[PDB]
């Protein structure tokens, strides 16, 4: 999803952008460390 170089993404919604990337990342963190399967 190359929505530009990144400069426009900052002024646009750097806050909503970072927070969105973190959410998805949380799933990877949870399903990685421990596991009963």
């Amino acid at each position: 999803k190359y929505y530009g170089n990144g400069v426009h993404l900052t002024k646009s919604g750097l806050s909503v952008n970072w927070g969105e990337a973190f959410s998805a990342g949380v799933h990877r963190l949870a399903n990685g460390g421990n596991g009963f399967w």
